[PDB]
């Protein structure tokens, strides 16, 4: 009969976290190939460790791109420009092991399952915990790049814990954790003041979540102390190792597939994008407050072998999940070629997705964020 | 308004799938180090592509292990023993970039899950997908089905009812690497009998497999070359296969190549242990628990119990969570001690899933806290 | 006092020896770049070990070449096409770590380079390296043409001649051949097959029966089986067979490797020039044997050093100092003038990357031209 | 018929030259293995390029050594400690791809040469002796703070006018190219290196009499040298074999030394040939001696031996007669060379720059003139 408060957590990382460096390098190569050959087939994985970038996988393309210069320039853009910060794009190892050799009916290029999610609890239709964690990691990068907080270095991680009510909804911000790389000219006591003011307080006001941040918020800035070296130094990063940061921060189920370094023919990426597009339209059409949708494919088959709509008893208009799914099946063509055509995916738009999340990005104009199927869904259900 | 039937999917892969090669290599090095030094700190990632294995990361150990031999022997066990099958443990590249000292971590979120819909407390789609991929490897190694090669994938789709429960098997996909001596039609007859039919009987789900089942065997034609050749693999790229096949939420953390001091592993194991005890204690049919840690704090900063309205005994999820907090010590050091994690038990976990393994004796599968939970809740 | 017979030895290796695999890959990349962009700057090193090729260095080029496919195809042509032979171009690792960013032009580096020639063979080569190369080329030939079955690519040849008191070859003393093979054949079977189809064939093809009379020691796979070959348990690197590539130890060497270097690298172009000089000195009748050193300073076109030696074989009462004045009159040794006069900006180099850079009767290499004999004689006012 | 002056050149490089980085790393690994297990079989090649060290090859040892730490520590000792200088041992990539009685046969075939000359007190040719002294002094003035603003990579080269008798007569040209900080230019380096490297070494070597009159001195003649080492100049083990030996004065069989334990005849038989050549000259049998030796895989006794003394042979002896004395005194089976020179000791990292021969700063067993008595006594001499 005693009760505990349920506490839900999501995390994000900056573009200088070693796994995110790999995602960004993988999608920088994808975009360079797409800019010159929109039909490029790309399955490029990046590995980073002390002093090393290793790029591996398979491309089919008519484009020429200078991979080592793309890698070095992306590391410099992130801010790894010196041995003093743990990694230097100008002087690091770059090794390439890429193999270059061997319409809606086109079969899926692999089996797999993919989920999409949306909720009207934020303007960007994202869960509050991942939305706040991404806003904090984006702001931590912004204050470094613009000099709002001097003496910062690229690597960093954010983590937010909300209290939740008995109906599975956020009630209150409980705990914020931020860790940032920094120059030795500053110490943790200075960083605590700077990041509390210029990151956390700024983001709470920018997100309009004052109501959720009243009273005692536990804040931990660089709780382990000095954070001088970072990125790949004394560590390792790999493409596709931040797939929950990339999506919904653990609020939504995930099918396992990574996004970065994959062209749009990979259903792991394009069908996940299609499921965000479906979920967002289900919510925007007023059929549910929250919606999660699974799709699944068999290799060589165009039509999904599976589709699974869940709205967690937030369904509206007396509609069941089974009725909403029938409307989705009428309105959306989930054959992989039809997804690529309707969302105009064969464009170099992916390097921007490789840090700070693929979904609910109001800084970007991503096609899977369009709420342009609201009218068709409502009409399929005979709603006004 | 019209209704559609909800279809939920899970997948698994054989030990020959390039990503699972990487998980196994990472956990084989981990086990070799734990055998000689239980206190070893290990953060090893494996990358495979045409002709090469690259092992990267950091180890803090007193143990001497010969990594190139361990890698070669592991590929040969998997069955990659010839250029003919596309990869050879004896003749492939092995490159090691592991730091052993500095010379000049308890954070993140984790989920556990259990359901009483199977005897092993797993969701049916992932339990069936793992039984198919394990059985596909077995029929090769035993020569029950000849002319198979190690790489393969399985996928299972179940119809679900309006209450989010499985109602019947809909679709089975098996894709297997094979010798050029055989084709898709031959694999269809062999695999329907010796893999699909055999597993439906072995699992006792005949009543879920009546009527029309869609079976897709090598649906995209021949699959002669596989493993790393034209299909790069990395450690920790099968984290949904490793866990609950998409039935349960995930925190993002990979298991393989990580020693037990890493909460991405130990805390996810602890949450399986908590979820399984909640369901075994008759508090819920299905339970999902998130935990989360803040750097420098031993006790978790977050815990979140969800039983999807399957609550029993008139208990809310908040009440179940208070009992969990009284019964379970969720400090990482206490998890390591209570589950006796500092043992070379992990290479076995690196394919066919970390949870609900009837073939293994894993400490996070113990339902030894049921009496404590029921006593904390004043139940009989 | 007791006397001993002096015995001089030279060696060669097949195209399948791991060091020569690297030389070949490095020069196959160079040739592919020079084919589409003759102005390409290339400094590409190849490393082979079990399962992997790693290509490293720096290139400046407008050309696109697919390096992984070039590597795999070259390994296939050499005969490494299966895990059973120890290496497979189709399935091996290939990793690339290459960065991509008139006559008065200075040398790109310092360094010293030697050239040599001797009228003891028609190709102007010392007999010990001439014979070692013929054996290694023949060893490759009997495999590719299947004159001797069950052979695998990796092999080494070694020839030891007795020498007279005046430092000239007198007779063949010892021939060594180690060849990679299928496990179906043994040392005993290789010994019969290789004596007939390689050693006896070459002696006849070279016309050296007069030097191969009496008892010759023949050691064929003396260490036993040689089944696993190539990079598998024997790492290779570009520029680790520089004495095989040149005069087999008969002539001095400046230390510079040839393969993976475009002609702007004096290590290559100036060694080629010294061969051309040394060959023309002997062809012009100034000496029987000539060895010439040249050296450069980075950023300076004219050499800092030139040294002629003829080993007291000088003719016409001319000193080495007199022959050298003639060489300075006739030859422009500025790097740009060497590239121009020998037409070096062509894809001709992969051919050079095994069986030697000099004395090649199977190739038409510009540095083997005896086209300056009139100019040398006219400089010495010889008829 | 006019005359030109013959001009002979040799070069050396600092320990910061990318090829010598690879030799030093290969021999640092060999030494660490021999320290714990003298019977270690080692064939370790090092490759360096922008940001990366790759160590490949084969070891058979009972020894555990921490290879990445050895690599990083060696780069730090060399001076590559910053991205600013082009390479940092603390932050660079390190990848390892290593696979793990006296009639004992040669492990390989091949030919090896040794050389000695009484023209210097260390029995070395003057051009390579002077090139090595310059490269060692260029390192010393940087490490000791005699000349500021230097960086590790550098090359030296000397050209001597030679007489009709093939002997050095005059120092003609000295080249030094050094890596440096951007705060200094060629003009400053020319002043500093003329005094603290060139003039210092001419006095240290006692060759003032060869260095009179006009000497062409070329310091950083190609201009600025800010980045160096592996960045834009890939290095490999065994790519400075002529710098390692006699600077082109002597013939060479092709075999590299570094990264090889003493069971490799490429190393031990070249060491034996220096030992033989130096004792021939120390015994008073010749002013200059060059000796080839050659082996066949599977056989202990050499298949070839060749003595050349370039007409400097004394006491009415021919090279055929010197060679018979050599065969009586010297056991040239590999196991016998390893035994007599006590080669199974961690002495090799010190040989990996500044040459393997004529090293008055080391006490190398192959430099011993401990066999002159046996040679004289086998030739029936006083
Ligand atoms: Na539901
Ligand atoms: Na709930
Ligand atoms: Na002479
Ligand atoms: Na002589």
């Amino acid at each position: 009969q005693p009760t505990a408060v349920r506490l839900f957590t999501s995390e994000s990382v900056t573009e200088g976290h070693p796994d995110k460096i790999c995602d960004a390098i993988s999608d920088t190569i994808l975009d360079a190939l797409l800019e010159k050959d929109p039909q490029s087939r790309v399955a490029v994985e990046t590995v980073v460790t002390t002093g090393i970038v290793h790029v591996v996988g398979e491309v089919r393309t008519s484009a020429y791109v200078a991979i080592p210069q793309l890698v070095r320039n992306k590391l410099i853009e992130i801010g790894f420009n010196s041995s003093e910060v743990g990694f230097d794009g100008r002087t690091c190892g770059v090794s390439v092991s890429i193999g270059e050799q061997s319409d809606d009916r086109a079969g899926a290029g692999d089996q797999g399952l993919m989920f999409g999610y949306a909720t009207n609890e934020t303007e960007e239709y994202m869960p509050l915990p991942i939305a706040l964690a991404h806003r904090l990691s984006r702001r931590l990068t912004q204050v470094r790049k613009e000099g709002i907080v001097p003496h910062l270095r690229p690597d960093g991680k954010t983590q937010v814990t909300f209290a939740y009510d008995a109906q599975d909804r956020p009630s209150h911000l409980d705990t914020v954790v931020i860790s940032t790389q920094h120059d030795p000219e500053v110490d943790r006591a200075w960083l605590e003041t700077q990041l509390r003011e210029h990151v956390i307080d700024w983001v709470i006001k920018d997100a309009g979540i004052e109501d959720l941040a009243t009273g005692e918020i536990t804040v931990l800035i660089n709780p382990s102390g000095s954070f001088i070296l970072g990125g790949p130094m004394g560590d390792a990063g790999l493409t596709g190792r931040k797939i929950i940061v990339d999506t919904y921060g653990g609020m939504a189920r995930h099918g396992g597939g990574a996004f970065s370094g994959k062209d749009p023919s990979k259903v792991d990426r394009s069908a996940a994008y299609a499921m965000r597009w479906v979920a967002k339209n289900i919510v925007a059409a007023g059929l549910a407050d929250r919606a999660e949708v699974q799709v699944a494919y068999a290799i060589g088959r165009a039509k999904p072998v599976g589709l699974y709509v869940e709205t967690f008893d937030t369904n509206k208009e007396g509609l069941s999940d089974e009725q909403i799914q029938a409307a989705v099946l009428e309105v959306f063509d989930l054959r992989p070629a039809a997804i690529i055509r309707e969302l105009d995916l064969l464009r170099p738009i992916y390097a921007d997705t490789a840090a700070y999340g693929h979904f609910g990005r109001t800084d970007l104009d991503l096609p899977w964020e369009a709420i342009d199927r609201v009218d068709e869904l409502r009409a399929a259900l005979k709603l006004a």
